[PDB]
C-alpha cells in the first residue's frame, strides 16, 4: 500500500500560506504545520488517499520537499509557537 503520512518542508517563497491550505484541506484528512525561518512550512499529513512517493515529489517539485513518515502523531505542536491545525482545539 503506498503511503499516506508524510513529512514536508514547503517554501513560502515558492507556495503561499493559502495555497497549502486549500490543498492540505482537499488531501489530508488530518494535518498540522508550524513555519521556521526564507521562510518555509513545516508540514505533516494523513492523506485521505494512499499517494505514492513519487507522485508526490512530482507534484511538489521544487516547492516542497517530502518523504514518507514513520511518526503516527501531531505532538510537535505541543511545543511553544504558532502552529495550524487541522482539527479543533479548546480554544478555538
Ligand atoms: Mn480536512
Ligand atoms: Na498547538
Ligand atoms: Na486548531
Amino acid at each position: 500500500t503506498e503511503p499516506k503520512w508524510y513529512d514536508i518542508t514547503v517554501s513560502k517563497a515558492k507556495c503561499p500560506e493559502e495555497i497549502l491550505r486549500k490543498w492540505l484541506d482537499e488531501n489530508g484528512e488530518r494535518y498540522a504545520y508550524g513555519r521556521e525561518r526564507y521562510e518555509h512550512f513545516q508540514v505533516r499529513v494523513v492523506l485521505r488517499n494512499p499517494t505514492s512517493w513519487e507522485t508526490m515529489r512530482e507534484i511538489w517539485g521544487n516547492s516542497g520537499h517530502c518523504s514518507p513518515t514513520s511518526i503516527r502523531n501531531f505532538d510537535f505542536v505541543l511545543k511553544e509557537g504558532d502552529f495550524v491545525c487541522s482539527w479543533i482545539k479548546v480554544p478555538d
